[PDB]
C-alpha cells in the first residue's frame, strides 16, 4: 500500500496477523531467538540489546533505577532501552515487564492496593477490575507495558509463602477475580475469540495469568514443589480460572516452578502445548518464570542445554533468563542448528510474541508518555485502594459475650485513646511482600498512611491519641484510655521465605494484645497474608479484625473501625483450628474450621 520504501509490518493500518507474518518472514535466526529472550535491566546495555536483538526486559523484585526514583526516571530508563532495540535492523520494540501485583509495587510513591487474599474477601469483582485499571495507569506512568499479574493460584494450604497472592482456596472466587485482566488490558471486543491476546492501547498493559498450573496445590504448601493430584482434581480446582483468562483475552501466561505428579511444568509438553495452546486455543505467548528452565534439573542449572531443549520443546515461547543471556542464546542457536529444535517451534514462539506486541500497539507507541507520569500515586487511585482495604476487612469478633455492648464501631470522640502494637505505625508491615522489595521491608518505605496516622486523621479534634508500640499492663491501666486499637501480625515475606509450618505470629504480638486488652477494651487488627493461629488473640480481645495486607491506604482500616462504613468482608479461606489439620479446605469430607470460608460478622455505618 503506496510508498517506495513500504514495509508491510511497519504499516499500522494492516491486520495484526499480516504484520506478524510479514515480519517473521524477514527475520534471521539470531533475530528470532532474540525475541524469545527476556533479560534483567541489570544486565542490559544498548549494545547487548542491539547485538542480541533482545525481545524483552524485566525488573525483578527491587530492580529499580535507584531508590526513590520518580516516574520520569523510570520512563527515561525504559526509553533508553527501547531506543537501542528500535535501532536494530528490523526495529522490533522490546516489551518491558514487572511484578505489578498490588499496584505498581516496586515503585516509590505508587499506590499499594491490598494483596489478593484480601481482595478475595471483598467478593467484588468490579472493584478488582477497577484496581486493574488504576494499576495499568500507574505501570504506564513508569513507561512499563507489561504486568506479571494476575496470580490465579488457588492456594490449598496456607503454609505456602505465596498464599496471600491467591484470592481464595475456592476456585469460584478466583475465577470471579479474573476481572483484573480486562482492568489491566481493557475490555475485549464483542466478537472476541477466547484465547486471543488483547490489550486496548497505550494506556493499558499486557497481563499475565500465572503460574500455570497448580502452583497453589503443592504438598504442605512447599513453594515450587510437587502438586500431587489426579487430572480431575487439577482440572476441577487449579485449571478453571485459566479458561476465564482465555475468555478475557489474557496476553501472556507464565509457567510455574512447581511440578504436577512429579513432572516439571517448565518441561510439560502435554499441559503447555497439548492443553493450554491446543485445547484452550491460547494464542498469546507463554513465558517462563525466573530461572524456571534452570530449575527443571536437580541441582538447578546443572544441565542448561537440557533445560533449553526441554522447555522450548514443551512449548514455552519466551524465557525469563534473566541474566545469562549469552549462554541461553548460544545453546538455543546450537539446538536449532543441530536439528534438535525445529524451525517450526521457533517460528511459533516468535509468532506469539509478535502477535502480542502488534496487538497491544507497541510498534505504534514504543516509547513512554510523559503526560502519564502524574498517574503514579494519584489520589483517586489511593481513594480506590482505601475502599478496597476497607472492603477486605473481615470482622471475626465484636464483643466477648452475647450480652456485651459491641465494641465496633468505635466513637471518634473520646477523651483519650491508645494505639499500640508492632503493626500500628509500620507502612512496610501493612503492605507486606512485593512492596519496594520482593520480600517487602519494614518502616516508611513508600508514600502511605499507617494505622496510627489514619486514627489521628479520623478522630475528633478533642480526642487525645497516644501511641505505644509495646506498652506494659500498668501503662495501659494508668493511662485513662477509653479504648485501644492494637495492631500486630506477620512480617513481610514472599516465596520460599514465607513457607511456614507453624503459622504463629512473631512476638511481641500476643503479649502486647494481652497487656493492652487486660487494661482497656480493645480492637485487635491482625495484619497477615493468611490465617494464622488466632485463638489466643481472640481470647484476649473484645473485637478482632482480619485485615490481611491492606496496602498503603491505612485509612481503609479506620473507615470501618469508626463506622464510616459497615464491615462487609467474608473469609475467602478456611480459618483452621490447628496447623495439624492442614490441608483443610471448604468442601472437604472432614471439615472442622475455627471459622468456615464465607464467615464474617457485620456492622452498620454510624
Ligand atoms: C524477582 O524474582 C524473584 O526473586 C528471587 C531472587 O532474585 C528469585 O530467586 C525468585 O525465584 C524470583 S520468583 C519469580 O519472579 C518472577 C519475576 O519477578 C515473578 O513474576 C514470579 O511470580 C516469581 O515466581
Ligand atoms: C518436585 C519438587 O520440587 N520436589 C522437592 C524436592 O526436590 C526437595 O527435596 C524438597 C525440599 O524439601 O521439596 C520437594
Amino acid at each position: 500500500h503506496h510508498a517506495a520504501d513500504y514495509v508491510l509490518y511497519k504499516d499500522a493500518t494492516k491486520p495484526v496477523e499480516d504484520r506478524v507474518a510479514d515480519l517473521l518472514g524477514r527475520m534471521t535466526l539470531a533475530e528470532k531467538i532474540g525475541q524469545m529472550t527476556q533479560i534483567e535491566r541489570l544486565v542490559a546495555t544498548p549494545d547487548v540489546l542491539r547485538d542480541n536483538f533482545i525481545g524483552s526486559l524485566l525488573s525483578g523484585g527491587g530492580s529499580v533505577p535507584r531508590k526513590g526514583a520518580t516516574a520520569k526516571e523510570w520512563q527515561d530508563m525504559v526509553d533508553g532501552f527501547q531506543k537501542a532495540c528500535m535501532s536494530t535492523r528490523l526495529g522490533i520494540p522490546m516489551i518491558y515487564g514487572i511484578d505489578a501485583v498490588h499496584g505498581q509495587n516496586n515503585v516509590y510513591g505508587a499506590t499499594i492496593f491490598p494483596h489478593n487474599v484480601g481482595l478475595g474477601a471483598t467478593r467484588d469483582p468490579y472493584l478488582v477490575k477497577r484496581i486493574g485499571e488504576a494499576t495499568a495507569l500507574e505501570v504506564r506512568a513508569t513507561g512499563i507495558q507489561y504486568a506479571f499479574a494476575p496470580c490465579i493460584a488457588v492456594c490449598r494450604d496456607p503454609r505456602w509463602g505465596r498464599c496471600y497472592e491467591s484470592y481464595s482456596e475456592d476456585r469460584r472466587i478466583v475465577q470471579s477475580m479474573t476481572e483484573l485482566i480486562p482492568g489491566l488490558q481493557g475490555d475485549v471486543p464483542k466478537d472476541f475469540t477466547s484465547g486471543m491476546p488483547f490489550v486496548a492501547g497505550k494506556n493499558k498493559v499486557a497481563a499475565c495469568a500465572k503460574h500455570f498450573v497448580g502452583d497453589g496445590g503443592t504438598v504442605d504448601g512447599i513453594n515450587e514443589n510437587n502438586t500431587i493430584i489426579n487430572r480431575e482434581g487439577l482440572m476441577n480446582i487449579h485449571m478453571p480460572a485459566y479458561k476465564n483468562a482465555m475468555d478475557k483475552g489474557v496476553s501472556t501466561v507464565m509457567i510455574s516452578y512447581s511440578s504436577w505428579n512429579g513432572v516439571k511444568m517448565h518441561a510439560n509438553q502435554d499441559l503447555v502445548t497439548g492443553y493450554l495452546k491446543d485445547t484452550l486455543k491460547f494464542k498469546g505467548f507463554v513465558i517462563s518464570d525466573w530461572e524456571g528452565i534452570d530449575r527443571i534439573t536437580t541441582p538447578a542449572g546443572s544441565d542448561y542445554s537440557y533445560s533449553v531443549k526441554a522447555s522450548i520443546l514443551a512449548g514455552l515461547d519466551m524465557i525469563m533468563v534473566p541474566n545469562k543471556y549469552q549462554q541461553f542464546i548460544s545453546i538455543l542457536t546450537g539446538h536449532v542448528n543441530g536439528g534438535v529444535i525445529p524451525m517450526s517451534r521457533i517460528d511459533d514462539a516468535v509468532t506469539r510474541i509478535l502477535r502480542v506486541k502488534f496487538t497491544m500497539g507497541l510498534f505504534e507507541n514504543p516509547y513512554a508518555d510523559p503526560a502519564m507520569a502524574e498517574q503514579l500515586g494519584k489520589q483517586e487511585h489511593r481513594d480506590l485502594a482505601r475502599e478496597a482495604a476497607r472492603k477486605s476487612l473481615v470482622l471475626l469478633k465484636n464483643g466477648k459475650t452475647s450480652t456485651d455492648a459491641p465494641l465496633l464501631p468505635l466513637p471518634k470522640k473520646a477523651p483519650k485513646i491508645l494505639v499500640a502494637g508492632s503493626h500500628a505505625d509500620n507502612l512496610g508491615y501493612q503492605c507486606g511482600g512485593w512492596t519496594i522489595e520482593a520480600q517487602g521491608d519494614t518502616g516508611r518505605t513508600t508514600v502511605g498512611t499507617t494505622i496510627l496516622e489514619a486514627v489521628k486523621a479520623a478522630v475528633d479534634p478533642s480526642t487525645v491519641v497516644v501511641f505505644a508500640e509495646n506498652p506494659d499492663a500498668e501503662f495501659v491501666k494508668s493511662g485513662g484510655f477509653s479504648y485501644a486499637i492494637v495492631a500486630v501480625g506477620e512480617h513481610p515475606y514472599t516465596e520460599t521465605k514465607g513457607d511456614n509450618l507453624n503459622l504463629t505470629i512473631p512476638e511481641p504480638g500476643l503479649s502486647t494484645v494481652q497487656a493492652v486488652c487486660g487494661g482497656v477494651r480493645c480492637a485487635t487488627v491482625l495484619i497477615s497474608g493468611r490465617p494464622v493461629v488466632v485463638q489466643p488473640l481472640l481470647a484476649a480481645s473484645d473485637a478482632l479484625v482480619a485485615a490481611w495486607l491492606p496496602g498503603s491506604e491505612g485509612q481503609g482500616v479506620t473507615d470501618a473501625l469508626f463506622g464510616d462504613f459497615g464491615f462487609t468482608g467474608r473469609l475467602p479461606r478456611t480459618w483452621f483450628k490447628s496447623v495439624d489439620q492442614l490441608p483443610m479446605n471448604v468442601g472437604d469430607a472432614h471439615y472442622d474450621p475455627l471459622f468456615r470460608l464465607g464467615y464474617g460478622l457485620t456492622t452498620n455505618a454510624t
